[PDB]
């Protein structure tokens, strides 16, 4: 429903964290 | 860079809940 927008990615602080931690 | 700072420690909510949980 927007006009202009364009792709990309948003890094998450919390994910490699709380991902490499909890192996 | 900065005039004025002093030492201190910051808490940090999400460490030690994670820590003591994933453990
Ligand atoms: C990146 O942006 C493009 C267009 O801005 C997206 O391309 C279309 O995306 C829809 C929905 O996923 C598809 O139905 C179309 O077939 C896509 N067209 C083309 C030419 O690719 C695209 O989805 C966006 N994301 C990625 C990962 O490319
Ligand atoms: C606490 O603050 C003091 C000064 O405000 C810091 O002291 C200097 O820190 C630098 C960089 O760590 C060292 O190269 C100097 O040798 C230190 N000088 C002295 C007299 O200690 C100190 O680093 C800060 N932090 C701590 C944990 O003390």
């Amino acid at each position: 429903v927007v006009i202009g927008i364009v792709n990309n990615t948003v890094y998450d602080p919390l994910q490699p964290e709380l991902d490499s931690f909890k192996e």
